[PDB]
């Protein structure tokens, strides 16, 4: 009652404006974009003019993605060299506790919510081990190994490489400093590029979402997991923040605001870490040396709402199939769904494919993705949203409690 | 009658036949590999067979294409950051309203030509705003989109990419110079590489001439356009430099000859590119600053040759298929033919491919450019030398236009 | 009898045990991987379960291959600008006539044992060519040339580029300086990786052997080829070295026997390079000046043990067929059996691919090498440790016959 009638007094909304226009735009992206694409839904157009439609969007993919090599691996070759390895073990730890907690968090509530509301696979294990060592660097940065080697960025390869090469040059005192300073005019000019692409922004989120939006079981799952992202997203993280910072988390998630939103647009964590980058360095005021750190291991292993939707999603396919309920193989959902969360990749549509792998440890048949598929998009979206979040409340957890090697390394 | 009295004193052969060794050994290559091509035409050899044959003229292909992506990239990052941002859009305007005149003019006396002398599309202009914002930078200097990534490298990509790059690092100051000297010793190096391809040069262009020599109607228009390019080549742009400079643009010509033999048998822009810049750098005395500048942009987008040709051609067809005047319908043709003339690739056989663009437009099918693709060849060789042509004299028209800016520059 | 009553003292073998842990851990892989792979050899498993047991062994593969063109690119530029263009081609003289001294004498050792023990192709040059002046530099990085462009890293195109590149930066000064000390921090970086590729190496060595072990006339010849790989490798090798330097041969052999039992189970001269570099850097104490100048040369050009299993091979499948011996025809064997080791890359089963070329200019049918196919894999194993044990001597006889080149540049 007491902010109701502070909200009342009608100031500062001309400053507001002036300030936060692209913020708004892009908002505006999201309102113009879904009343763009259902005025436009009745399609007598096939999929050919669906693709030409789409297209103010499909630059913004391609610009961002452009960016996405140059990002990962200045930030963590320069990032590991500017810590010390006794630092970075300490950064680290701090890191991999967040995530898999946060992941464990989350799977856990997913599975809750869903007990309450009733709405080869070791080829895969062997093809990630596979790209966490890339047998060539220049073919890593276009191409992945599936079992030979299918198109797309091996982004986890290059996040494994660059850390190791950013321990070495750490190692190498002033030898390795050229390198180290190479890497960082690399990244602060990649860094000053984004800042264009985000002019571009608000025309591609209208027509990427524009495009996408041209039995009644499947109805109540993604009620399901839209409500399930909220109790996380909205709720758990923010709390979790307060309760380590004691900063308010919801000015926080305002600063990371325009890389939500274009993650809700793309559906990619991937595509819209360049943007994360730029709120959490700027708008966030986080340390550089920690976004490098967090972030580009944030973006493929820390999926927060990916967790909460394979646990979701494994449950739900067994509602129709009518499967046994087993204390020791709930067990196993949760242990897969953490396990398929750290797996997928940072692109969109990575979360169904996984979901194969946890599937088969149950004892699901996999065939039944293919009733999910038609839904999938729109929570996809929403996924990401949780999926960037989790990595920008993760790096400003971080930061704080890693101020001590922070204030060292700011001596000279 | 004077020239010619003064012609007769028989005055310095033997410092010319000392100093233009490589000069006239090129021009001696063309020769030797016309008479060589015509002697072994008589062919009981196969395709195959032919390939063999013209396998010394492959190598230097293979050297000259090596050094395009160093060349490309180096040039425009250093060039740009080199300069400051409103003096860069100065330059830029300086181009962009030579480039568009110049391809006007030719498409106008192309079209004069014709008229006096009677010898899906859409996924184009798409896949072209594609690779203008490339998805993966690595994957860009090999493979180009087509609508679904084609072979051979995507220079407009780069093109557009580095000189974005270049501007980030002339607003970064000091941290941004180490990567404007790295970038500075990469171009002077494959620079310093050009000088050792170039003595292969007259071996390569020998039998890459000789192995391209191995109804009545397509007869007279080849003639048509080896007229009108000997107009716009000989006659328009050097009267221009003239009007611009008020210096001599026969002896400007005179120092990018190897550039314009070189184009004369490779058919490439984009592959003699390099060797138009020693000429230009060294022999004609240019500014690196503005090469650098000009150039890298000239070799894709100022087409002078092409133009006329795609405008030659769009009638010629017309001819035979008996295919009205209409006063507005020559106007998209003139519009087109400029169009088509930025869209084509600084490689052979690019002319033909785009023809679909301008055939489309007026209304004319686009199955006849089977008819016109025996003779392209030879067409396509001589369009090249309009295509540098005019990016030399670009570069000495732009040097001396912009003598101001690069007088600022050169304080310290 | 004197080393003998020498050997009986058992004094240090805890200090030995101690120091060469690693060593001996990769010794006792193969003493492991040859029990546990005859122990599992009854396959009820397919050749995809075969795939799946030799994993951590295909984990090594990725790794070292990782390093290879960081440190091929790396090695050649720095080592060459490191050295006056003069010196450069006196260092070279010294491999150029060591390299083929020593195939030579290997060739000709091969036909002896052979002839007293009884046990297109011109696109295959035109191929080789078409490598040595790759067309781009990214794809070089990751695929070669076959008649269009196969996948696997152009290490040929690579090392003849990064060569000129290198003699480039050498005469650019204190311009070119900065590019250099980019590579030589590049270099000792990535030489910093392998000491951590070291400790999976006995993992990797047990795996890799273990998968590869999982008429009679062709059994008598396994034998003469690894008995004529003895004599080359422990007789003649070592005593050239001794001949040149007067120091203990087999004390060096020790340094680099990391290397040589790495070479034993990835039978790939490119891939244990890394590891070649580690133990003659560091164990033997040779220049990294000539290290970066003879060993990513050697591994692809200096093919002792290819050379004597070439000739060993053209004359065994003649055996069978019973062609005639000509005094004309052997001496083209000798010939081509030194081109093909030339030739033939640094990788498994490239051997016997350029067969081909020895098969074909005698006269004998090259349908014959089918037979030759099931034992490969072994002599393959050896063969490499030769190859590799080559450019190991190769550099201590270079550098110590270039001393004085070494010391100039030790000025300052
Ligand atoms: C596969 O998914 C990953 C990759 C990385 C991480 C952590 C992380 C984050 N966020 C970053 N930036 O660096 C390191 C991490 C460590 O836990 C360990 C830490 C580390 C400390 C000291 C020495 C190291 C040497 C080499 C590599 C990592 C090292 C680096 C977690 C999961
Ligand atoms: C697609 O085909 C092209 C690309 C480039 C150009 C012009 C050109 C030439 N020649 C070069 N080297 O740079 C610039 C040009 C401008 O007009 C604008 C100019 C410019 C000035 C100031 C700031 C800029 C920031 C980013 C990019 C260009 C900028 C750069 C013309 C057509
Ligand atoms: C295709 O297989 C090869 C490539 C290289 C070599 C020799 C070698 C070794 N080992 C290395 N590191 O460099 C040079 C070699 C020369 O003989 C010549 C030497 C050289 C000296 C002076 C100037 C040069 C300029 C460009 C290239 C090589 C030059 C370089 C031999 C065979
Ligand atoms: N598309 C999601 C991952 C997923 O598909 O679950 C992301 O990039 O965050
Ligand atoms: N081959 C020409 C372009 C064309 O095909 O018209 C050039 O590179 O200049
Ligand atoms: N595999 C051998 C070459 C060969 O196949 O003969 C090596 O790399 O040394
Ligand atoms: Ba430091
Ligand atoms: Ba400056
Ligand atoms: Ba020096
Ligand atoms: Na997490
Ligand atoms: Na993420
Ligand atoms: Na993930
Ligand atoms: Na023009
Ligand atoms: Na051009
Ligand atoms: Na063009
Ligand atoms: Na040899
Ligand atoms: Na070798
Ligand atoms: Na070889």
């Amino acid at each position: 009652a007491k902010k109701k009638v502070q909200n009342i007094t009608k100031e500062d909304v001309k400053s507001f404006l002036r300030r936060n226009a692209l913020l708004l735009l892009t908002v505006l992206a999201v309102i113009l974009g879904v009343v763009l694409g259902f005025l436009l839904r009745p399609y007598p157009l096939s999929p050919r003019e669906v693709k030409y439609f789409a297209f103010p969007g499909e630059l913004l993919m391609r610009m961002l993605k452009m960016l996405i090599l140059p990002l990962i691996v200045s930030s963590l070759i320069t990032g590991l060299a500017s810590l010390d390895a006794k630092a970075s073990g300490r950064l680290g730890m701090r890191a991999v506790v967040y995530y898999m907690s946060t992941t464990i968090i989350a799977v856990v509530l997913g599975i809750i919510l869903v007990l309450i509301i009733h709405p080869e696979v070791l080829d895969c294990f062997l093809d990630l081990a596979r790209n966490i060592f890339p047998s060539n660097l220049v073919s890593a940065a276009f191409r992945s190994y599936s079992t030979q080697e299918v198109e797309g960025m091996n982004i986890l390869g290059l996040v494994v490489f660059s850390m190791v090469f950013g321990f070495a040059l750490g190692k190498m005192g002033e030898q390795g400093q050229l390198l180290v300073d190479f890497f960082n005019s690399l990244n602060e000019a990649t860094m000053k590029l984004v800042a264009i692409i985000m002019w571009y922004a608000p025309l591609g989120i209208l027509f990427l979402i524009a495009g996408k939006i041209v039995g009644g079981q499947l109805g109540m799952y993604m009620v399901t997991v839209i409500v399930g992202l909220v109790i996380h997203g909205l709720i758990v993280l923010p709390l979790i923040y307060f309760l380590i910072t004691r900063k308010n988390p919801f000015v926080f998630i305002a600063g990371i605001l325009q890389a939500l939103i274009t993650a809700l647009g793309t559906s990619s964590s991937s595509a819209t870490l360049p943007i994360t980058f730029k709120c959490l360095e700027e708008n966030n005021g986080v340390d550089k040396r920690i976004t490098r750190f967090v972030l580009p291991v944030g973006a493929t292993i820390n999926m927060d709402g990916t967790a909460l939707y394979e646990a979701v999603a494994a449950i739900f396919i067994a509602q129709v199939n009518n499967y046994e309920l087993d204390f020791g193989q709930i067990i196993t959902i949760s242990i897969t769904a953490t396990a398929a969360s750290i797996g997928a990749a940072g692109i969109p549509q990575a979360g169904l494919v996984t979901m194969v792998i946890v599937l088969t440890a149950v004892g699901l048949p996999t065939d039944d993705i293919t009733l999910i598929i038609a839904v999938d998009w729109l929570l996809d979206r929403f996924r990401t949203m949780v999926n960037v979040l989790g990595d920008a409340l993760g790096a400003g957890i971080v930061e704080h409690l890693s101020r001590k090697e922070l204030e060292k390394q700011d001596a000279e």
